[PDB]
DNA sequence: CCCGCTGCCGATTCCGCTGGAACATT
DNA sequence: AATGTTCCAGCGGAATCGGCAGCGGG
């Protein structure tokens, strides 16, 4: 990838994906620990 | 869009010199 | 009044150092 901007926008989508994943996993961890065996 | 380094560059502090303004004298 | 001294103010060198950008990765 020789285009820095296109790579940056692809990782804009990517990084917002990991941000959403982190938020949802942080939310899930509460009851995941609550009911874990 | 993020995230992270990492150059580097700006500003501070500390000096010191100069200039200008004020002093006090015969 | 003529001048020398003192005082105040301003500029710059030098060292430090922190963060501001920009640049790759995730």
């Amino acid at each position: 990838m020789r285009d820095q901007e296109k790579l940056s926008l692809m990782y804009a989508r990517k990084g917002v994906a990991e941000q959403k994943r982190e938020k949802e996993i942080k939310s899930e961890l509460k009851m995941k620990q609550d009911a874990q065996v």
